[PDB]
Formats: C-alpha cells, structure tokens, sequence
C-alpha cells in the first residue's frame, strides 16, 4: 500500500 503508514519506496 504505497502512501500508506509506512513510505514505500516502489510507489
């Protein structure tokens, strides 16, 4: 889940 609780990087 990109933007979610944790930044990701992929997204």
């Amino acid at each position: 889940l990109g933007g979610g609780s944790v930044r990701f990087g992929p997204g």
